[PDB]
């Protein structure tokens, strides 16, 4: 026993200097940490799309401000995700389909739901929707956000003054080296390049130390393992099995790249695209001056060359000649993400597609829950398992979530689209979706007021994520929410409320900049 | 499948006008109510405990004033739970013996833990107890409560501005009064009093109408059973089994009464007594001129007369002429709160000592979540079954927080407290410990700020709640929090914030008019 002296992470990637970040400030002078990362065959920077809480959990923890990272990585501004051509039969395009009189998208913004007499107005939304009261989409109807997404909005007026909640798109290989540069500079995080040849354990299946190829050993007390899909100290050390989730998850690859783009001409989107495709869907993460996209999909239903070529099309570009990033997911998670003294953090513990941006999430989120489940050298057993127990509904409830996704698309065009509505949601799932189309509310906020993360955490997904992505795609309840037949003075009111978002957005769509405007300005 | 139109409640006691009322106000103008009270003889008034959101839960949705609704009933303040001698041995006293060169007591208040640098007060207070840099109790560092609470200050000025969180002391029967007369006067409630003597159910098994003695026979949509004990139609009409947990409780009766008390000469307790017996624990509750007491025992360890002796002898009173009430009561939960057309809501659904003041939260918080996920006449499967899992699990973790006040006890001299080492604590509970044991908190709250029911029903027994009582008996840690050997900067701090908890204390003993002195004022 003795207080953890020692920590020894593996990998220097983007999870790497985070944690190195995450634990060297939590830790600050009482514990020796040194980040061991050997050169890794360089790849393009094709984006990385995030969530609010990056600033509030991670940034504001570290004291790093949000304009100093930024001008550094060179980051733009995302306020949803808009999805295109989920609904529609079709090629992959970039153009969003027919569907209805409009085009064929649907928003999942940041900005919250609000209540009235207690309930979501989500379902007053659906209430009006199913009477043939209102014909409005659920996104455009509750949120103001839409409207001026439409437009391009910028999330932030001129003088500065936010209006909409939002996150941000960025190489994550920038923000890699801004951290890497941190931890070494400002909290002494000793940064050692070699690569791990040999992991001594003991007879109590931990970690003694870690022989490099150049013959260092690297002794420690805690061990991070941060390297990646390899899973070098958990799964090939500690022989932790991985759980393959592809009977909820059929997309395990992905090819991308990253294309110029002229924002004075064309502006900037304040929004991550997922443009569903025949056999997967592509992201597009707007930066400056350029985007990056790519091409999640399904090995099971496409080649990698078909996936190229429909990739390649889509953008209008050479697949002999463009440079390509060809990528072979490790879907899933870490039977247990910590073992004795070694704990998984990024890829090296768990990964899903990035339908709707928790990459990094995963990440701070994990290190928060490290450091609050903090062990000494006796290593209490049941901190590890209370970690393990967050991590494990971390993930299980966005591999549901995501799921959802391809399972309830109305789609039946590709053997792709028709071979996810024959997977089975996992039980815990299906029960949200009962209770959805029994008309309640899934997991509602305690308040309709980012800021506190256990708040967040314990309620990361919400009604409002449920509704934007369920009612998006169509489904919706099997009749009202019951309680609404003995609410007339409020569904009589709610006339007022909606009132408020539609003057909302008229509003922000004639006063605020575009986000090209509103970054020209800034740079 | 329209909506519901009409509801019938049976039973018109405490729970049943809490219903038609909390009902009659949220269904209002969509929903015809009728309650069916069979008259019989009514108990002493023995008193109830209770908790904050008891205002903030049900009085403000029904739209009555904390001065209103007080005022009519009579009610006293309460700003914690005294625990006396619960870690000595010796007979059932009102007096407590003495521990460690002090009295054998610890307070469970209301007051909120403060957090610090994230990390709860309470993990600070541990460590340095851990290492010998102090002897104080867990209450008293950390809170400002058992100061003014040990010299009967009111919970508030003479002005009335409020200095600590609290709940009340009243009769039960008083508020019930209040509770028919609000739902039948102004929501329209109508109130049958009759006795059931038949409940004729359908093919599906769901009650189809109930026939009462002089013959009449109602019939409503949805049936919400608040007999009590009897469980009249979810027990003995729908055949749904109850689920004795006497496995996790050894408490099954008590022998109560109230009596008198000479406020201006010991003035009013701002606190209800949980006093330890031989065999069990006896309830002080104080109101205006009188105090409602009753001892809880298991059958099993002590005889009628064996609990009214020890009872009365506590109080000096007579056993051959103190009105006594004796009860024996069944602890535990229906398998369902919740089948086909009938809802279970009060003692009819679930009941546990009230050890922990649950009894009437037990009530306006299933009534929450019946509205919350309140049917039309398909009664949707999904709603009943959300509904249960909640009271489920709002009875399962209270039935373990209070077991936990017998399990971790350290006293060994009779039969009863020896007995209760030998349960067995449900999985969930041992968790809780285990993790309480490693330094972590338990279920902590998202905030260091009872106004958001919703969030207070996930998070009801959270860190702060678990440290009092768990502390308060004795149970500790391992060792202090591993996190604290990394935040230097915070244990140097942190002593800041135990100072100025020792100036509130200072302050508020200084400055507060004693209870009584409020309450003379409160009235006149």
């Amino acid at each position: 026993s003795g207080k953890i002296d020692k920590i020894l992470i593996v990998g220097g990637g983007t999870a790497g200097w985070m944690a190195a970040s995450y634990l060297g400030k939590a830790l600050q002078g009482t514990a020796d940490i040194t980040l061991l990362q050997a050169p890794d065959i360089p790849t393009l920077g094709v984006g990385e799309a995030t969530i609010p809480n990056l600033q509030t959990a991670f940034f504001d923890f570290l004291g790093i401000p949000e304009d100093e990272w930024m001008r550094e990585c060179n980051a733009s501004y995302k306020v949803a995700i808009k999805f295109i051509n989920w609904r529609t039969a079709g090629e992959g395009t970039s153009e969003a389909r027919e569907l209805d009189g409009g085009p064929d998208h649907f928003y999942h913004s940041f900005g919250l739901l609000k209540y009235h007499e207690q309930i979501p107005l989500s379902h007053y939304w659906f209430d009006r929707s199913y009477r043939g009261k209102t014909v409005e989409p659920f996104d455009y109807a509750c949120y103001k956000e839409p409207v001026i997404l439409d437009a391009n909005r910028s999330p932030r007026r001129l003088d500065g003054s936010k209006v909409t909640n939002y996150a941000w798109h960025f190489d994550a290989h920038l923000v890699a080296d801004f951290l890497r540069r941190f931890a070494t500079e400002k909290l002494g995080v000793r940064h050692v390049e070699d690569r791990v040849e040999h992991v001594q354990r003991d007879a109590n299946g931990n970690i003694e130390s870690v022989r490099t190829a150049t013959g260092r050993v690297f002794d420690a007390d805690l061990f991070v393992d941060c390297s990646g899909f390899r899973g070098l100290l958990i799964n090939k050390a500690m022989e932790e099995p991985f759980l393959d989730m592809s009977d909820h998850l059929l997309n395990d690859s992905a090819v991308a790249t990253q294309v110029p783009h002229d924002d004075d001409a064309n502006g900037v989107e304040p929004f991550t695209s997922a443009i569903a495709m025949k056999s997967g869907w592509t992201w597009k993460i707007p930066m400056l001056g350029r985007f990056g996209t790519g091409y999640v999909y399904s090995s099971r239903f496409a080649t990698e060359d078909e996936a190229v070529r429909e990739f390649c099309e889509m953008w209008h570009l050479d697949p002999e000649t463009q440079p390509l990033n060809r990528i072979r997911f490790r879907v899933g998670r870490n039977r247990r993400a910590w073992v004795g003294n070694c704990v998984s953090i990024g890829t090296s513990s768990c990964f899903v597609e990035p339908l709707e941006s928790t990459g990094i999430y995963f990440v701070y989120a994990a290190l928060y829950q490290l450091v609050k489940h903090f062990p000494d050298k006796s290593l209490n057993p049941v901190l590890t398992a209370r970690f393990n127990r967050e991590i494990e509904t971390m993930f299980d409830d966005t591999r549901d979530f995501i799921q959802a996704h391809f399972y309830f698309s109305p789609r039946t065009d590709t053997p792709f689209w028709r071979a996810n509505k024959e997977l089975r949601l996992a039980d815990g799932m299906q029960e949200k979706i009962d209770m959805y189309r029994a008309g309640m509310a899934i997991n509602a906020p305690a308040s309709d007021d980012y800021g506190n993360f256990e708040e967040e955490f314990r309620n990361f997904w919400n009604n409002s994520n449920y509704y934007c992505v369920l009612a998006g795609l169509g489904l919706v309840p099997d009749a009202p929410s019951p309680r609404l037949a003995h609410m007339p003075q409020a569904t009589e009111s709610v006339d007022e409320v909606f009132g408020a978002v539609k003057d909302r957005q008229r509003n922000l769509l004639e006063t605020l900049p575009s986000l090209h405007e509103f970054l020209r300005q800034q740079h």
